[PDB]
């Protein structure tokens, strides 16, 4: 990761 | 809000 | 984004 | 003010 979310 | 990110 | 805030 | 925006 490294991005965020939430999915 | 309620979503996340990060932008 | 493009909106503002703050939430 | 105190809120943000932008309008
Ligand atoms: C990103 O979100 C995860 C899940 O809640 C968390 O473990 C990290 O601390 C946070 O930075
Ligand atoms: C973003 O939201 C996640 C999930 O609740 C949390 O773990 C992080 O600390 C927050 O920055
Ligand atoms: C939020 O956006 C306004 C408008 O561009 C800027 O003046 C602020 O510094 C920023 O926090
Ligand atoms: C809020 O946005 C205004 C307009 O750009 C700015 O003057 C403030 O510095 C900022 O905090
Ligand atoms: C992150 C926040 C969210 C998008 N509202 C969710 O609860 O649906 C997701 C599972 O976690
Ligand atoms: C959230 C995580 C990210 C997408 N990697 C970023 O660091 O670019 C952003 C500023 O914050
Ligand atoms: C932006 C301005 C605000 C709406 N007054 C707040 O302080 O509550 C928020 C956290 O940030
Ligand atoms: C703040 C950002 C915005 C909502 N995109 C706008 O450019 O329309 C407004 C004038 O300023």
């Amino acid at each position: 990761x490294x991005n965020x979310x939430y999915x």
